[PDB]
This record gives structure tokens, C-alpha cells and sequence, in this order.
């Protein structure tokens, strides 16, 4: 009876899909231990998932928190929190190796690492254990990451010099250079975060294979590119397996309020607004959204974080028969699949994008950071299941644009065709997940390959 070791990167978007991956391993007769490397206590992702609650919810998974590593020396004023996180994660590889040596060797099936824990491949390599990266982003994003070394090698300036000039990667929709992850727009030699982030992320292909949280029919060109010898000249990439979509007190009350209210709304009527595990609009922006939402006349369910006075006077009273505003953390997956939900105003994180795709809900795209601006292009231009919200790169989206785009998705003929394409993709997501469907077949091919290694 073998044990898979799951070793996620920090953050809701890395841990939540890994828990779902764990359930797949369990369904296939593996034991699971999920090894948790906590970031620095100053990380916005520090204990953002309540692991005590997660363990209680999944008693068949063994959860193991690694002993802490020193980092105060690195925690200098002004350091980008993600640079500190990348450095801290490299420092955990000693504790990870001590833990892995504590497990009877013959019982180890594989090591599956998050996409910012890739240096742990050296630990599995040394122990003779197959290592896989769990890539929690799109397959197109993986295809970009694989091709970024070649793009950056000849350069004497950062990609910021290109402005909105399109970047072209094999298998990937063109997207403006400015929409690349922002930190990668600096010259690698000029910015430690750029160099470190590229050096870490690029190693997702240095193991035995990659488990991607996507379904092949959503991203067929990107999956083809990853198997194409030109993708990374002079290199054969390991196997890529599309195994998704893998979708997973005060919050308990909020969830109850949300779903009971949605149950009383007409089908496809509600605009849901929810912006990631940690994005927050300014107070001024929240007011602007509220005015556009009210003006649109549509029903809405709006998850609001306190900025990091919110609404016009009387906004809540006037909208009480068509809208519900809740605080801070909403049951997003259950809202998205609710038949009353008709649109999703999103920050375009990949889990959120997959959740909406799998539910058949068209998107109003408001990307903030990470690869969210890339996801926005993939959703609006590649997939065609969302719309842009003008001003998203400028620091303020006007109430006129909020109303215009809510009405476009919810009332216009263009919106109806958009919804129809979203429903088609939902159907494909469901096909991917059916018994003996593509994502089970892919997971089975991964299990065969890992056993044979
Ligand atoms: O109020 C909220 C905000 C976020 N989420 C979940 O938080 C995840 C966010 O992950 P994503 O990759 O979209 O973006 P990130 O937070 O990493 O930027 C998703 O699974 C959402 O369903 C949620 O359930 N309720």
C-alpha cells in the first residue's frame, strides 16, 4: 500500500486544488500525506487556509507540517512577499528530505510538488522517488513558462520595454507583453525577484512529469505544444497529464445566507462578484461598482472585503429585493454552479476561472496580479467566455463601464451567445470528469507511468 507525498505551494489557489488531487489518489487506492511548508508569518498567504479545519474535513489524508526554518535574516524591509516566499521554500528542502527519509522507502509512490516548490525535485531525484509538478495554472501558462527562458536569453532590457506589443508563444493565444506576470517584465539581471521566479518556475518541467489542473479540450493547442519538439529546442519535455478540472463560523453563516437567497432567484439571473482569496478594491472603487451594479437593474450577490462608507447612501435598501451583499468570504464554488447564477465578475485567478468554466458561467474579467491578466486574455480572446472591463489596467473602472458590461452579458444578444459558449465549455468539463473520461484516463496514465519509474 503506497503513499503519495503532496507538497503544495502556499496559498488557497495551491492548497485547495491539491486537496482535490488528494481525493483522486485516494479513489485510486493510494494513501496520501500532504506536507505543509508554512511561508513567513508576514506572507499574505500565511495560514490563509485553516489546516486544522482541512484535516478534520479530510480525515483519510495525513497532514504533516514541516518544522520551521530560519528566515528572519531574509525578512528585510521592503522585500516583495513573494521573493521572501521563494527563498523560504528553498530553505525547507532539508526538512523535506528529513521527512521523506523517515518514510519506509518502499512505500513512496511519488512526490508531487507545487509549481513554486520545484527545487524539491533535487530531493526526490536523490532518493530515487519520481517527482511531478502539480501545475495549478492553465496549460497555456505552462507553455509560456517553458518558453520564457528562450525569450529572455537574448535580451538586454526587460519585457516592459515592449509595452502592449503582443507576445507569441507556441500553443498560446497572443497576449500583450504588459499582461505577462508583472514581476517578469523586469530584466532578470536587474531584479532578483524576476531572476528567482523564472529560475524556480521554469523547473516545473525538470521532474518525471507535470499534472496540470485543466482539461485537454479546453487548451488543446497548448497541450500539443508541450509535446512538440520545437517547444523548447534541444530539450524533450516530460509527460504532461491534464487531470482537471479539480474543483474544491462567520463564514458558515455567510454561506448559509448566500445559498438560501440564491435558491429564491430566477434561473441565470444573478451577477456574482468575488475577487480571489486576497484581492481588495479601494473604497472609492467599491462605491463605483455599487453604482454600476444598481444602475444595471440586475440581480447580484456581492462578496466584499473591507478596503485594503463602502456604498452610496441607501444602496443596500434600494437593492434589497434584487441584491445581496456579504462580507469577506463567500461559498464561491457553490454559488457558481447554482442555476440562479448568470455571470461572474472575477479577478481571473485560475481556480476561479476553472470554477466558472465548469459551471458554465460567463465572466466579467477584472485581473489584478500574478497570471490573472494572461487568464483574462485567454478567457476573453481564446475561449470567448468572458468580457473585458475597460480601465482594468488604469487603477479605476468607471460606473458607466460596470453597468455597460453587466448589461452586455445579462441582456444583450452578444451576451446570450457568450453564455451559450460558456455552457458548451461546461459540457466539455463534465465530459472530462466522467467515469472513464479524459481526465480519469489521464490520471490513470500518470499512475502507470509513475509505478513503472
Ligand atoms: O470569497 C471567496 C474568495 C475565493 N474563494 C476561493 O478561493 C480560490 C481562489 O483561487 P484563485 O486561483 O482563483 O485565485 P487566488 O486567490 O490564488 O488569487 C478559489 O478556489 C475560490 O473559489 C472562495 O471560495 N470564496
Amino acid at each position: 500500500q503506497q503513499t503519495v507525498i503532496l507538497y503544495p505551494s502556499p496559498g488557497v489557489g495551491h492548497i485547495v486544488p491539491m486537496v482535490q488531487l488528494a481525493k483522486v489518489f485516494l479513489r485510486h487506492g493510494c494513501d496520501v500525506t500532504m506536507v505543509i511548508a508554512e511561508p513567513a508569518a508576514s506572507s499574505p498567504d500565511f495560514r490563509i487556509v485553516d489546516l486544522d479545519r482541512v484535516a478534520a474535513s479530510n480525515p483519510a489524508i495525513t497532514f504533516h507540517v514541516l518544522p520551521p526554518v530560519p528566515y528572519a535574516d531574509l525578512a528585510v524591509p521592503g522585500k516583495h512577499h513573494f521573493l521572501l516566499t521563494l527563498q523560504v521554500l528553498r530553505r525547507y528542502n532539508g526538512e523535506l528530505e528529513r521527512f521523506l527519509r523517515s518514510v519506509p522507502r518502499e512505500r513512496l509512490h511519488s512526490l508531487v510538488v507545487g509549481m513554486f516548490c520545484t527545487d524539491a525535485v533535487d530531493v526526490g531525484a536523490k532518493l530515487g522517488v519520481p517527482v511531478y509538478t502539480f501545475f495549478a495554472s492553465a496549460a497555456a501558462t505552462l507553455a509560456v513558462v517553458a518558453q520564457l527562458p528562450a525569450l529572455l536569453s537574448g535580451r538586454r532590457a526587460g519585457l516592459k520595454e515592449l509595452g502592449d506589443t503582443p507576445l507569441q508563444f507556441l500553443g498560446v493565444p497572443p497576449f500583450p507583453a504588459s499582461h505577462l506576470v508583472r514581476e517578469l517584465l523586469e530584466h532578470p539581471d536587474d531584479d532578483e525577484l524576476c531572476k528567482t521566479m523564472v529560475d524556480v518556475w521554469k523547473r516545473c518541467t525538470d521532474g518525471s512529469g507535470v499534472l496540470v489542473n485543466t482539461f485537454e479540450s479546453l487548451e488543446s493547442p497548448a497541450v500539443q505544444a508541450l509535446r512538440d519538439p520545437r517547444c523548447v529546442p534541444g530539450r524533450v519535455l516530460p509527460p504532461v497529464y491534464c487531470v482537471g478540472p479539480l474543483i474544491g463560523e462567520r463564514a458558515a453563516e455567510t454561506r448559509h445566507e448566500c445559498l438560501a437567497w440564491l435558491d429564491e432567484q430566477p434561473e441565470n439571473s444573478v451577477v456574482f462578484l468575488c475577487f480571489g482569496s486576497r484581492c481588495a478594491h479601494s473604497a472609492e472603487q467599491l462605491r463605483g461598482i455599487a453604482v454600476g451594479l444598481e444602475r444595471s437593474g440586475q440581480r447580484f450577490l456581492w462578496s466584499v472585503r473591507t478596503p485594503a462608507a463602502l456604498f452610496p447612501e441607501g444602496f443596500l435598501q434600494r437593492t434589497k429585493d434584487r441584491g445581496l451583499v456579504v462580507r469577506s468570504w463567500a461559498p464561491q464554488v457553490e454559488v457558481l454552479r447554482h442555476p440562479s447564477t448568470g455571470a461572474f465578475m472575477t479577478h481571473c485567478g485560475w481556480n476561479s476561472t476553472l470554477e466558472a468554466i465548469t459551471a458554465g458561467v460567463p465572466m466579467l474579467c477584472w485581473p489584478f496580479y500574478a497570471e490573472q491578466l494572461m487568464n483574462k486574455v485567454f478567457v476573453t480572446e481564446g475561449m470567448g467566455v468572458g468580457v473585458e472591463m475597460e480601465g482594468y489596467t488604469t487603477g479605476f473602472i468607471k460606473s458607466e463601464e460596470v453597468e455597460a458590461k453587466v448589461r452586455l452579458v445579462m441582456e444583450s444578444e452578444e451576451g446570450r451567445h457568450l453564455r451559450g459558449r460558456a455552457v458548451a465549455l461546461k459540457n466539455e468539463a463534465q465530459a472530462a470528469l466522467r467515469d472513464d473520461g479524459p481526465s480519469e484516463t489521464s490520471f490513470a496514465r500518470f499512475l502507470f507511468d509513475a509505478k513503472n519509474l
